[PDB]
């Protein structure tokens, strides 16, 4: 079916959860053994969202090679991105790592670092350009260079430089600040709004690495996020853009990573983003 009557469809009867359940019961399984190790237990934020084996990063490290993030290669949209959990106090030189090893331009964050009064993510950026930050387990500096506040959300231009190396580069942080605590947005309208301006910045182009995308976990907020972006890439591309298939594309996504969309009320959302975004697009 299309997508507008369809989404009509499932509001008029009610069927939301239904509709994600069966999602859920054809989602892909594949192993994660390398994530489940003893020696990664303190490099995962939750015991039950963890990066398959065959489309997780790899550090370029020959201690312990293991970050929770995975590669989202979407072959006929020509878009990849990876998908992460937000860093812990633990994590946070391995982040940067893989920002670097990886050539991405942009990191999409879609958290808060405290929300419902408990810790999300780690402070892992510098609030002040003055007082910038070493990771030493890694062999980073990463330094603020500009910060933009918006009403629903700031960007940073930050300065990574490899210590080992001494080359520098110029890194984008997109932070959407407004989703609330508990639900989805009642509006796609200022989540479109910051998707077309992390694509306006080139972070998700082929010139650069897969763009960087976390929230807690990974998998839910995140998963909107690339979710909405490649099936709106694919109504441009096709002759007939009604043929695209949203639940079909969130299908494929979670062939790379497990879990992506947390609840109905987000599948509803992004249904809702792909809708109105389609509109504006045109034309
Ligand atoms: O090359 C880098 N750091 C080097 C450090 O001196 C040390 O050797 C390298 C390294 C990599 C992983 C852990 C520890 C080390 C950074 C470029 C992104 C990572």
């Amino acid at each position: 079916m299309e997508m507008e009557k369809e989404f009509e469809q499932i509001d008029k009867s009610g069927s939301w959860a239904a509709i994600y359940q069966d999602i859920r019961h054809e989602a892909s399984d594949f192993p994660s053994r390398v994530a489940k190790l003893p020696k990664n237990k303190n490099r995962n934020r939750y015991r039950d969202v963890s990066p398959f084996d065959h489309s997780r990063i790899k550090l370029h490290q020959e201690d312990n090679d293991y970050i929770n993030a995975s590669l989202i290669k979407m072959e006929e949209a020509q878009r990849s991105y990876i998908l992460t959990q937000g860093p812990l106090p633990n994590t946070v030189g391995h982040f940067w790592e893989m920002v670097w090893e990886q050539k991405s331009r942009g990191v999409v964050m879609l958290n808060r670092v405290m929300e419902k009064g408990s810790l999300k993510c780690a402070q892992y950026w510098p609030q002040k350009e003055e007082k910038e930050m070493i990771f030493e387990d890694t062999n980073l500096k990463l330094t603020l260079i500009s910060e933009d506040i918006k009403s629903y959300y700031t960007v940073r231009q930050l300065e990574l430089e490899n210590l080992t190396t001494q080359e520098t580069r110029e890194i984008l942080h997109f932070h959407y600040t407004t989703w609330p605590d508990f639900g989805v947005p009642e509006s796609p309208a200022s989540f479109l709004n910051f998707l077309f301006k992390v694509r306006e910045s080139g972070s998700l182009s082929p010139e650069h690495g897969p763009v960087v995308v976390h929230c807690s976990a990974g998998i839910g907020r995140s998963g909107t996020f690339c979710l909405a972006d490649t099936c709106l890439l694919l109504m441009d591309k096709r002759k007939d853009p009604s043929s695209v298939d949203i639940k079909k594309v969130l299908l494929e996504m979670r062939k790379f990573r497990m879990g992506l969309i947390q609840t109905a009320d987000q599948l509803r959302f992004s249904y809702l983003a792909v809708i109105e975004g389609a509109k504006f697009i045109m034309g």
